[PDB]
């Protein structure tokens, strides 16, 4: 199994997007796969805020499932979001042990 915990991390939107890339598994063309974020970018809420961190998988936004949607799907709520707009992401976090 895979081991490791989820956390809740809720940014303040900024303009600047939230300063975090997401990848995706690419499981299949349009059904389900999973997204986590690709890298944290040095320019954002994320990363200002000091909570969430590279390697995670994004469980949940904003109380959606991202469990089906998709990368674009995925990047277009979080692109929709704009400033003055706490975006909550349920991210998972995996140890290497």
């Amino acid at each position: 199994k895979r081991v490791g915990k989820r956390l809740n991390i809720q940014l303040k939107k900024g303009t600047e997007g939230l300063g975090f890339s997401i990848t995706s598994r690419d499981v299949t063309i349009g059904g389900s796969a999973p997204i986590y974020v690709k890298n944290i970018l040095p320019r954002g809420a994320a990363i200002q805020d000091g909570r969430l961190k590279a390697g995670d998988r994004l469980i949940e936004v904003n109380g959606v499932d991202l469990a089906g949607k998709s990368q674009e799907e995925v990047v277009s709520l979080l692109r929709s979001t704009k400033m003055e707009g706490t975006v909550s992401l349920l991210v998972f976090r995996q140890e290497e042990a």
